[PDB]
């Protein structure tokens, strides 16, 4: 099953396991290290799989965890993404306990610009919560788990719940996200499951001390219950306490295209297919997630990361 596999990528550990499971890697004609995420097809919950490689092929983005390469074996998927090496925001917020306001901003726009984008192409994440980011090697967060996308309790809106507007839902739950970001805890939480959806449902939280009021009345417009009285992603962008000391709207377009491409990494691998760049132009914008795909997406990390775009050819 690791046969096809093995000829890409250089397997290391074993870095988590869930009920998928996740290898560090290296990609052997490029020397990047990668993530591959394999799941067993036997044990197998299936179109949350499809849901997420059609998502994740459809969606480039600069906050978004990066699809490099989909391989399947007749028991097996590989998705080999972007590593990041800093963690989950989660994990991070734990060893801070909280974040303060400057720094929860910092974090915060990263997560807006990722999910307005994924908005702009017509997609609702609907599982959005800090085990869903991770820091990348520059320490900036990349939005994961496109599984249950479409076209957690503690962080699902009243009316996702009620089961009736997606947008809305994500923005819902970016208020929760930003709540535990300056308070460290969740604004509804209950041991009991019925409990916790009765307190999401009356939208009462405490407001901890060390809130400014423009923190407070930024989350009191994202944690309305009704979604119509909710605010919109649009005006997210450009509301006063995410301009404060940046004084210019969230940047959420995508800077990583499908449409050009660049003139080095396709000299690059023009040379290693024998190949005129029109041809070889061609043949990458297909985007079909092979090891072409993979094999250009990397060369254009190893260039954004100020080394050389060269293959490693033996
Ligand atoms: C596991 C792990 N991944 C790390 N970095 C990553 N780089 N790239 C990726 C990750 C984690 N990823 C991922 O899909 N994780 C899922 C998250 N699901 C559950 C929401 C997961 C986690 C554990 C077991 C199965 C599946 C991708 C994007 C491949 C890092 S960095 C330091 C520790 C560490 N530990």
């Amino acid at each position: 099953d690791y046969d096809e596999l093995l000829k890409y990528y250089e397997l290391h550990e074993t870095i988590g396991t869930g009920g998928a499971k996740v290898k560090l890697a290296c990609h052997i004609l490029t020397g990047e290290m990668v993530a591959i995420k394999i799941m067993d097809k036997n044990t197998l919950d299936l179109p949350r799989i499809k849901t997420e490689i059609e998502a994740l092929k459809n969606l480039r983005h600069q906050h978004i965890c990066q699809l490099y390469h989909v391989l399947e074996t007749a028991n097996k998927i590989f998705m080999v993404l972007e590593y990041c090496p800093g963690g989950e925001l989660f994990d991070y917020i734990i060893s801070q306990d909280r974040l303060s306001e400057e720094e929860t901003r910092v974090v915060f726009r990263q997560i807006v610009s990722a999910v307005a984008y994924v908005h702009s192409q017509g997609y609702a994440h609907r599982d959005l919560k800090p085990e869903n980011l991770l820091f990348d090697e520059y320490h900036k967060l990349k939005l994961i788990d496109f599984g249950l996308c479409a076209k957690s309790l503690a962080y699902a809106a009243p009316e996702l719940i009620q089961g009736k507007l997606g947008s809305e839902a994500d923005v819902w739950s970016m208020g929760i996200l930003l709540y535990v970001l300056m308070c460290g805890f969740l604004p509804f939480d209950d041991d009991n499951v019925m409990a916790l959806y009765k307190k999401i449902m009356r939208g009462k939280y405490d407001v901890p001390k060390w809130l400014s009021p423009s923190s407070i009345l930024l989350l009191q417009q994202m944690l309305q219950v009704d979604p119509k009285k909710r605010i919109s992603m649009k005006n997210l962008l450009n509301h006063p306490w995410i301009m404060q000391d940046y004084n210019y709207p969230v940047e959420w377009q995508s800077k990583n295209p499908f449409i050009h491409l660049d003139d080095d990494c396709v000299t690059e691998l023009s040379v290693h297919h024998r190949n005129n760049r029109q041809t070889m132009e061609d043949l990458i914008s297909l985007w079909q997630y092979d090891h072409l795909t993979a094999t250009y997406l990397l060369l254009l990390a190893k260039k954004a990361r100020g080394k050389p775009v060269r293959l490693r050819l033996s």
